């Protein structure tokens, strides 16, 4: 339940990393 | 309390989330 | 254990509040 949910929490903070140095490096190479 | 602060928390995240959103934008549209 | 692993999640959570502010910075003096 709880120990699951954190799991699936630190999936989408893994990805929320992820999109924001995207969203950085594209900003940079516009 | 606690669940209290959880959720005094994901307030805080919620704009925390709008805010990098508004300042990428700005940063485009600059 | 816990309460600890909480306040060195703290710190990693404070550093990242300020490389995004420091990145966004560097940005716009680009
Ligand atoms: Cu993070
Ligand atoms: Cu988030
Ligand atoms: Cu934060």
């Amino acid at each position: 339940g709880e120990i699951a949910a954190i799991k699936q929490e630190i999936a989408a903070h893994k990805k929320e990393h992820a999109a924001i140095k995207w969203e950085i490096a594209a900003i940079k190479q516009g």
